[PDB]
């Protein structure tokens, strides 16, 4: 399978990408888009999205600025810390030089709408706004960004407030955020549950994103209409698809695409992540 990949080999090959002015390249840009960003990249603007976005620094730390329940926090995510935004929370990611993150996130559904918005200095009053059904996230988001600093909110630093909506087009999350977690941590307090054969949810049932860890054992994958990006971290595996055996040694990672039945065979020791981001278990609000 071409979607097999060494997580740090692929970095190690696409590392001139993770600077300016390129800072960032997708791995895979399917229903799941799976994605590593550079730095220093420091901005204003806030992106909105009825999706969610998994954050995993591989190298160094990084700030997510976000707005959360009505004012400004700064989430610092560090080296070796995974982290889950929920949908439609206001979100400023800051990089800085020598680092590397995954972000993985998802096709949007043809009704879902993507904003991106500046705020007045540090309040909570929008200065410019812009919304757009998400295809391509990075090419369409040069042109907006192009389109604020061209204009006059960003000349006088003043909102112009008919260029405003009078409400977003959904209702922005009243929802906490998360505490980013240590991912060798969590996966060493909750080792002989893995390795006694029950995979577990990191985040649980109140996200639309499944980040699950499995140990040693065995499973079989429907198919899904939708992808599953599969992480072998520690150990080794393999899995069985399109009427082959391929094994997943440790650092593999494997995008199966939507429609593929697969089996899965975990060896000893070994321990993995799945992600999917399935929109039929978006949560209908809040
Ligand atoms: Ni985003």
């Amino acid at each position: 399978s071409e979607r097999r990949l060494g997580v740090r080999a692929w970095v190690k090959e696409n590392r001139g990408s993770f600077q300016p002015p390129v800072c960032n390249k997708l791995m895979h840009q399917e229903q799941l888009k799976v994605m590593f960003i550079g730095g220093p990249n420091t901005r204003k603007d806030y992106h909105i999205e009825e999706g969610e976005e998994v954050f995993y620094q591989l190298e160094g730390d990084m700030v997510l600025r976000v707005l959360e329940q009505g004012k400004h926090r700064d989430v610092v995510i560090r080296q070796g810390e995974i982290f889950l935004l929920p949908a439609r929370v206001p979100h400023s990611p800051q990089r800085f030089a020598n680092t590397v993150g995954l972000v993985v996130e998802r096709r949007r559904l043809e009704t879902e709408l993507d904003g991106l918005r500046y705020y007045v200095g540090d309040t909570m009053d929008v200065l410019f706004e812009k919304w757009f059904y998400c295809k391509d996230l990075g090419t369409q988001l040069a042109p907006i960004i192009q389109e604020f600093f061209s204009s006059e909110q960003y000349r006088t630093g003043k909102p112009i407030p008919d260029q405003l909506l009078k409400e977003p087009p959904f209702p922005l999350s009243t929802r906490s955020i998360m505490e980013p977690m240590s991912l060798d941590a969590w996966l060493d307090s909750h080792h002989r549950e893995l390795q006694a054969g029950t995979p577990l949810s990191l985040f649980g049932d109140t996200y639309e994103t499944q980040v699950i860890a499995y140990g040693q054992g065995s499973s079989e994958g429907l198919r899904q209409n939708v992808d599953v990006w599969l992480w072998q971290l520690e150990g080794s595996s393999v899995v069985t698809m399109g009427g082959r055996r391929l094994s997943l040694a440790p650092d593999d990672s494997l995008l199966v695409l939507a429609g593929t039945s697969y089996a899965w065979e975990r060896t000893q020791g070994s321990v993995a992540l799945s992600v999917t981001q399935d929109p039929a278990c978006k949560k209908p609000l809040g």
